[PDB]
């Protein structure tokens, strides 16, 4: 038995713990059956994705480039913002990949919706450097 | 003698009230005199400024543009992210503004600080399309 606080931060940060160590055969873990990926601001275009949905972009991603070294890590100085009574933890982070084409890096902020229990993601969105993605898929 | 969470609420909403009727003889109300304005995320490349470097930009871009009818309001469907402990408040939020050379409108991840009182606001980040803001700029 953890405090929901604590509790709330450990659920939300094994969404990065399980990109660290992602694999196709064992795939998405800790989130509900009905978990939802938003992408932030609309004006990027990226639809919202269910658990499969992200998986099959997963794959094809898998085809195009090769991707390894996937690292996330909380901006320094930065604390998480837990509100309990809405279930909903915050983050300011930072993705680093190796694709072919080089290295992906940039900052994120970061908004995950557990369940009741607070044991699995129900919800996770995400604010995007729409610059930096607009230029990396182009 | 309002409940921690409606008072940081408020604290937080009332930097959007005071832009909306922003006037150079009141300026900015509801900060501390070491209130630091972010913006997110770093390749931006926008400096934190102080209360008196934000009201030097408002006087510099008076010069060039006009502004009018600056509306905000919160995304329908998202709720204020309170974490009393910390004292900080999340909003998802557009901003609406009338410029002279059209409309500026945008979608923003805005994250307020209050003193321990709850009273006054010590630091507000704000994470902007990046891709719409070097756009404006150019
Ligand atoms: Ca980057
Ligand atoms: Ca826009």
């Amino acid at each position: 038995a953890l405090p929901l606080r604590e509790r709330l931060i450990q659920t939300a940060d094994h969404y990065f713990r399980n990109m660290e160590s992602f694999d196709l055969e064992t795939g998405l873990t800790g989130r509900t059956a009905d978990c939802i990926l938003k992408v932030l601001p609309a004006s990027f275009g990226m639809p919202d994705r269910t658990n499969e949905e992200c998986m099959a972009a997963h794959i094809a991603t898998r085809a195009d480039m090769t991707m390894k070294n996937f690292k996330a890590w909380r901006v320094p100085g930065s604390i998480p913002i837990v509100d309990e009574a809405n279930r909903k933890v915050v983050f300011h982070m930072e993705i680093y990949a190796e694709m072919g084409d080089g290295v992906y890096h940039n900052e994120f902020i970061f908004i995950m919706t557990t369940n009741d229990e607070g044991t699995l993601l129900k919800e996770v969105a995400e604010y995007v450097d729409t610059a930096a993605e607009k230029k990396f898929a182009a």
